[PDB]
């Protein structure tokens, strides 16, 4: 696994590890059955594909509800973006590993692909 498994106990220290990647990506989810179980093995694969390019993380909204209601998660799976460890807005692509990598390639260097 390559996804960070952050919590309210330590999240506030790990978003500051950003610099070379410019940002951190995170998925808010829950332990209940749903599209989060179908997307988890794709989001794991994105973190392997982007390990030195875009940091990826996961957070349980049922266990970190105080962060997730302040962040306006309100449902799951819910992907968000934090430039230099501070809110840039939200993810904007397919719910697949290919979507995460494509959203990077489109700004990192789409020429000569």
């Amino acid at each position: 696994s390559d996804v960070l498994e952050l919590t309210d106990d330590n999240f506030e220290s790990r978003i500051s590890d950003t610099g070379s990647a410019g940002l951190m990506l995170v998925e808010f989810f829950a332990p209940w059955c749903g599209h989060c179980k179908r997307l988890a093995p794709e989001y794991e694969a994105a973190a392997t594909r982007l390990k030195g390019i875009v940091p990826l993380a996961k957070v349980d909204c049922t266990a970190n509800t105080n962060t997730c209601n302040k962040y306006g998660v309100s449902g799951y799976p819910t992907l968000k973006i934090f430039r230099d460890g501070e809110e840039a807005g939200a993810y904007d692509g397919p719910r697949t590993a290919d979507g995460i990598v494509s959203h990077l390639k489109k700004q990192a260097g789409p020429a000569s692909v």
